[PDB]
């Protein structure tokens, strides 16, 4: 039998407590939703594996379950007997079925309920997690989540393959295993595990711990890097059966003189170097080159053996970077040199002896005696054997013992060439390389292709299939579907549809087309849909329409609408400021003085936010304070049936107009982090912008150019109204229409601003950048960046300063880059919020305190006249503008036949109902009578191309 | 007639930045991670670069609601428009957008994103706004596009700089072959000078030094 | 300074092509009547008129 173990397995990782917090760790817990074997005690006690650990959980009515056995052969055993728990690790003899009835290195002596257990045994350390809970379930584990707490920590060094249960005979069982996953874990106010994340559970908790978030909202994620995993190895080097005469070198009945030292050569074979590095003759071993035990992995192109005899105390001189009387005189090596410098006393073998003499690198250039005699150990003789290896990628010669493999082309596969290692894929190449040359190389320096070390063909790598992987997901208040989008790959080793941005699995191919939603890439977008799930389809770029053109057809608005859009832009941002010699060396003495080794770097990063957090009141100035004077409206607010009490301010409340709240109810330490307040205060913006809506209502222009002159509100739309090519009798015959449109375009900025969050998702995402900012750089403070802990206290208080300043310095670095990093990303959004509130100020100039001619500035439509709001970090305009609404098809003519002259509107064009030409104003339909009044005459019938005849009458 | 060109987007590049630092290497990824965010705020810092280059491209190309096509009988008062609109026998770009487009020219963690908007969907949006300007002038900007006999549009065109439209149907056979005459001049140009579009190319190679640059520091 | 380019754009995208432009220089080196936009790749090429 077996059951699901839904989120059981997750304990606290640590001894640290946590509050309000969502913290990130990887241990040994059980996988989410994984398999688990259930076992009875009806009518049980199988050895089971315990691999890298155990969970454990049982539901009791009668405590049968009583304990456990740990170990190999099957020694840790735990007990439960009544109310002593017994823990032993002693040569205990068991029972081929031990049970209960109803040498040692340790020993230590202390459904209704449910009891989980985990068991881990790290380091020698076998660590106990526990939790109990009252239950009223038999069936089966109960559905629902907690943590479990550590109990027992046991100092063993035992090792633990298997392990036994124990019951008691006159109670059902889970076993499950951990895995090395991460886990998002959720601790609450009072500092309680309540939930958690298994990383590696499917692709929306991979967004969840992405985001360290249990809320996912709409859209397309990466957090995860899709990368083809090799099957099998490759292990080639040069089919060679002699070994290497390292015994002809080191065995040597004589040493040269280390004025004339000699040097064999070593190739064309078999290198053994664990003779050599793993015998207990020799007196010094030293490797300047490769480590001696990966010697035999690794190989070379050629060793050369040189061997001479120097004094105990000349050792020291064999070396890199060495001078003396042999290393200057004598023997001299590179200073980058490769390999191993092995010697041994041999007072034994040489002294007696006046045989051996004395006098660029590897230069043997053909004078004094030593005296070397057997009562000298510094004056004895030592024997030194010095092999120089060439390491460079040339056709190897000189390689160790390494089983081969056979070669596997057409599949991802880990190989080593002659010591050249990597993961990828061999396909056949048609490059040739010149007989000396083993390998290729690419751009970076990686390996292009290979010759194969035995057969002497071409093989090209190319690097086993990989691209980043994104989660494309509708917000997880609506739905927990997902589709994964693996990037630029095919569908081959990853309701699949293959698209250019790469391989969309879980999402239905549509025919139709939508408006572009969650967007993937390449014309794709992906919707949840209809009984819904998540679709794939080709965007629509708009619906589809068709202009009726012909040389002569007019198409003349014959009714407007009055509407109103918002436009929300970033002023400014958060005042940051960060003491970097806080930030950095948090009240040390120690650090500090480190820190000042640096110079100006600290200080000039303080400079730069100071200059940030200035620019943001310049920001605020440019844009709001537009106007000399603080101006307001009249107590009797007639506006010619506008109704403006939603955008002026509230005198009840700070004076911020209704919809100035709505805006303001919609977008939202001791590390050195600290936050300046902006000079002008919310209540100051308010009275700027009520200045310049007071302005704009009674004064409407003027107050821009010069003095704030008064006009009636309706006359003043009058004016806006010319400015946009529609006569002002329009706006007088239809001011009350145009009122109450207006008065309804507001009451609809209402509804929308106090519905839609998202409506001022342009301030909100200028919060959300600059929280993420400072987060960033705070949670840097937690990184070790290679030194022994993250926190300085704790390397002052265990480190002596020689030590101390080392790992400081390693913090130092860290903390100062991370700040640099922090404000040359706080130096590149300024410029941003600069540029918006450069665009805010210009658009306050000519959206509210002028009129524009600019099409698209102010509005989608004909420009009228605008009014500000604030917000936070921000400016909202209300854009007022004419929209044609209703049009009508009009036969037309470029000109106007009456005794052979041709006439031409001054204003508007001519149009014809199908019996009568009539003159009109282009922005609306409004027919007159022609005459000489409101035509001009030149040229002729003669010259005029689509030119009718007509009459034009003369008063 | 002459011609400005403005970039509006760069390359979508993205580059993973354990892949690029400890490609597949289990020991430098454990002390890539003692940095904390810095490798991963990258990422970001890339990502976020990609995305707005979709919003760049919706916010120059995508500004009209609707697409619009010209009508089959190409009568726009002698204005010769064919070398600006789409070719019917191609992906529908114009004959000078080929012209452009002929001009304007791995597995160490770095990667390119596709745009949202592919070529063809651009040209779909050029279309709109070339059909909506040629038959319709100014009206599908500020609200419903309203057809408008082409002389009669340039009649608003030249009263907008201060010249009578008089002034146009006079001359107005010779105010289309001027305008024909310099778009096979703009023709000429495109076809043989590849500087021409040097302000584009120059992104091209920007980035691509760019890319260049960070795989040559891996050596 | 894509960004910036991409801004200056659409604005003239807006004032050269939807519209009519009254800005000396901003739609072309004369004065500007209408403006047709070109794809190109990595950006856009105006015409004006
Ligand atoms: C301007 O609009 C406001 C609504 O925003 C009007 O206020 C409402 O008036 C009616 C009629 O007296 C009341 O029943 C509502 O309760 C009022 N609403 C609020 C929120 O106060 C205001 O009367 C209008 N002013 C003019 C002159 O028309
Ligand atoms: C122009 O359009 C407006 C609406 O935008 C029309 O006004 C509406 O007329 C209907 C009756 O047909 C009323 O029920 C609505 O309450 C009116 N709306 C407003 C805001 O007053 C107007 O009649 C139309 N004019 C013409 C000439 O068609
Ligand atoms: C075009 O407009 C004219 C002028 O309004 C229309 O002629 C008038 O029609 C009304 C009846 O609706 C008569 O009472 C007037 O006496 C007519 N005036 C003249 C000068 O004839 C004409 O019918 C309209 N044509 C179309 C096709 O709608
Ligand atoms: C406008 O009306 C005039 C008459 O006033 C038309 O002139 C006639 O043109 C035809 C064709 O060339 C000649 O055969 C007639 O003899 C002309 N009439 C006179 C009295 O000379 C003119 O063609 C009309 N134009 C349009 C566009 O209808
Ligand atoms: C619009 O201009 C194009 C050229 O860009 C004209 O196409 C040419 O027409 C002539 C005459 O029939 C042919 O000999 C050429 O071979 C055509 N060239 C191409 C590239 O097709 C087109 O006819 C003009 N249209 C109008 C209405 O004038
Ligand atoms: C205004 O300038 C245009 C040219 O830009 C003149 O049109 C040209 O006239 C010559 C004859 O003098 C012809 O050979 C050309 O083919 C014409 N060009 C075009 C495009 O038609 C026009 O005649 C001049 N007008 C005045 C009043 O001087
Ligand atoms: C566990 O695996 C076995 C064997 O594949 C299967 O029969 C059983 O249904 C699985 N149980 C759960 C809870 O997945
Ligand atoms: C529990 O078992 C231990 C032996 O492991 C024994 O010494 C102890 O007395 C037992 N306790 C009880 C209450 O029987
Ligand atoms: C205890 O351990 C020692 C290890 O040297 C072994 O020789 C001895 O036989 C063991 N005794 C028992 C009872 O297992
Ligand atoms: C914290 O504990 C108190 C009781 O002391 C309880 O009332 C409160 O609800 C707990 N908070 C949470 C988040 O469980
Ligand atoms: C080589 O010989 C010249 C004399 O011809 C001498 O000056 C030079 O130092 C010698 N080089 C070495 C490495 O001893
Ligand atoms: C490997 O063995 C083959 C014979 O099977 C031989 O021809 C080839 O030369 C050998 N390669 C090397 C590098 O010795
Ligand atoms: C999101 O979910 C919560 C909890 O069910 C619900 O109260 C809220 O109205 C939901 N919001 C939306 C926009 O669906
Ligand atoms: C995927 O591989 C198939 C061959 O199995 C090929 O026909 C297809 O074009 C490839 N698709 C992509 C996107 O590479
Ligand atoms: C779209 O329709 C065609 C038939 O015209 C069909 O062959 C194709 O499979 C359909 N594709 C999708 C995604 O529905
Ligand atoms: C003009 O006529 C065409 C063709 O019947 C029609 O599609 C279009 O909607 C009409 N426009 C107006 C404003 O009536
Ligand atoms: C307008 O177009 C129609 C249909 O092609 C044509 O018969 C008529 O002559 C044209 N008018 C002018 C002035 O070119």
């Amino acid at each position: 039998a077996y059951t699901n173990s839904f989120t059981r397995g997750v304990y606290y990782p640590d001894k640290v407590f946590r509050s309000s917090v969502l913290h990130s760790t990887q241990d040994l817990f059980l996988p989410f939703f994984s398999n688990v074997t259930w076992f009875h005690a009806i009518h049980d006690n199988p050895v089971l594996p315990f691999n890298d650990g155990v969970y454990f959980a049982s539901t009791e009515k009668s405590n049968i379950i009583r304990g456990w056995i740990f170990g190999t052969t099957l020694s840790l055993l735990i007990v439960n007997n009544a109310t002593n728990v017994v823990i032993k690790v002693c040569e205990f003899q068991f029972c081929n079925d031990p049970f209960l009835g109803v040498n040692c290195t340790f020993e230590y002596v202390s459904f209704k309920n449910l009891r989980e257990f985990v068991f881990k045994n790290i380091d020698g350390y076998f660590k106990i997690y526990s939790k109990h809970t009252p239950i009223n379930l038999v069936r089966d584990l109960p559905q629902g989540f907690s943590a479990l707490e550590p109990l027992v920590d046991l100092p063993i060094g035992i090792n633990i393959t298997r392990f036994q249960t124990l019951l008691a005979l006159h109670a059902a069982y889970y076993v499950g295993y951990l895995q090395p996953r991460t886990f998002l874990l959720k601790y609450n106010e009072n500092g309680t595990i309540t939930d958690a994340v298994d990383c590696a559970l499917d692709p929306l908790s991979e967004t969840k711990c992405t985001l360290k978030s249990f809320t996912v909202e709409k859209g397309i994620y990466q957090t995860s890097n899709f990368r083809v995993q090799p099957t099998e190895s490759i292990v080639r080097f040069p089919n060679i059966t002699n070994l290497c005469p390292f015994g002809e070198v080191f065995n040597a009945t004589r040493f040269a003189s280390v004025y004339a030292w000699n040097r064999k050569r070593i190739s064309n074979c078999v290198a053994d170097y664990s003779v050599l590095y793993n015998s207990a003759s020799f007196s010094t071993f030293k490797c300047y080159g490769v480590s001696p035990t990966k010697l035999n992995d690794l190989c070379f192109t050629n060793v050369y053996a040189d061997s001479f005899v120097i004094r105990g105390d000349e050792v020291r001189q064999i070396a890199p970077g060495q001078t003396g009387k042999i290393a200057d005189y004598n023997y001299k090596l590179p200073d980058d040199f490769t390999g191993c410098v092995i010697a041994w006393n041999s007072n034994n073998l040489d002294s007696k002896n006046y045989n051996y003499l004395y006098r660029k690198p590897f230069e043997r250039d053909i004078l004094q005696s030593y005296g070397f005699q057997p009562t000298n150990v510094g004056y004895q003789p030592y024997r030194v054997v010095v092999l120089s290896f060439e390491l460079l990628h040339a056709p190897a010669t000189v390689c160790g013992p390494k089983k081969s493999t056979n070669l596997v082309k057409n599949k991802c596969v880990n190989f080593n060439f002659n010591g050249l290692t990597g993961t990828g894929v061999l396909t056949e190449s048609n490059k040739k390389f010149l007989p000396f040359q083993q390998f290729g190389r690419d751009i970076a320096d990686t390996t292009d292709a290979v010759r194969d070390p035995q057969t002497l063909e071409i093989l090209d790598i190319t690097p086993c299939s990989f691209g980043g992987v994104s989660v494309i997901t509708p917000g997880t208040n609506t739905s927990n579907q997902v589709a994964v989008l693996y990037q630029d790959v095919n569908c081959t080793e990853v309701n699949v549809f293959q698209t250019r941005a790469g391989c969309l699995i879980g999402a239905e191919h549509v025919n139709n087309s939508y408006e572009c939603d969650i967007p993937i890439g390449a014309g794709i977008c992906a919707s949840y849909q209809t009984s819904q799930s998540i679709i794939a389809y080709t965007m629509s770029l708009g619906a589809e329409n068709s202009v009726a053109y012909s040389n002569n057809s007019i198409a003349i608005p014959t009714n407007f609408t009055i509407s109103v859009t918002t436009e929300i832009l970033p002023v400014s941002m958060t005042k940051t400021s960060v003491d970097c010699t806080m930030y950095i060396c948090g009240d040390s003495t120690e650090c500090s003085n480190l820190l000042l080794q640096y110079g100006s770097f600290c200080t000039q990063l303080n400079r730069a936010l100071t200059g940030i957090a200035v620019e943001q009141d310049k920001n605020t100035q440019e844009v709001f304070a537009q106007v000399k004077q603080i101006y307001k409206t009249p107590p009797i607010k007639d506006f010619g049936g506008f109704n403006f009490s939603q955008i002026l301010p509230d005198p009840s409340k700070s004076k911020r107009s209704f919809i100035e709240d709505l805006l303001f109810n919609k977008v939202t330490k001791f590390n050195g982090l600290t936050v300046l307040p902006p000079l002008l205060t919310d209540e100051m913006i308010a009275q700027y912008t009520s200045a310049l809506l007071a302005g704009t209502i009674t004064s409407g222009w003027t107050f821009g150019a010069g003095a704030a002159l008064q006009i009636p509100f309706a006359m003043q739309m009058a004016y806006r109204f010319n400015g946009i090519g529609v006569t002002q009798n329009v706006l007088y015959e239809n001011q009350k229409l145009i009122a109450n449109q207006f008065n309804s375009a507001i009451g609809k900025i209402q509804d929308s601003l106090s519905s839609t969050a998202s409506a001022l998702g342009k301030l909100q995402d200028v919060v959300n950048q600059n929280a993420q900012a400072l987060n960033t750089l705070v949670k840097q403070l937690s990184s070790n960046f290679g030194a022994i802990s993250s926190v300085l206290n704790d390397i002052l208080s265990r480190l002596d300063p020689p030590e101390a300043e080392v790992q400081i310095d390693r913090l130092i670095t860290g903390r100062l880059q991370s700040l640099q990093t922090y404000v040359t990303q706080q130096l590149i959004r300024a410029a941003e919020i600069r540029a918006s509130a450069n665009l805010a100020a210009t658009k306050m100039s000519e959206c509210v305190l002028g009129q524009s001619k600019r099409v698209d500035f102010c509005g989608k439509g004909y420009h009228l006249m605008s009014f500000p709001q604030s917000a936070p970090h921000g400016v909202v305009f209300l854009h007022v503008t004419y929209v044609p609404a209703q049009e009508k098809n009009f036969t037309t003519a470029p000109a106007i036949c009456h005794d052979g002259k041709a006439h031409f509107p001054r204003e508007g064009v001519f149009v014809s109902n199908g019996t009568h030409w009539f003159v009109t104003q282009r922005n609306f339909y409004e027919p007159q009578i022609i005459t000489t009044d409101n035509t001009f005459v030149s040229g002729n019938c003669d010259v005029v191309i689509g030119i009718v005849n007509n009459t034009v009458y003369d008063p």
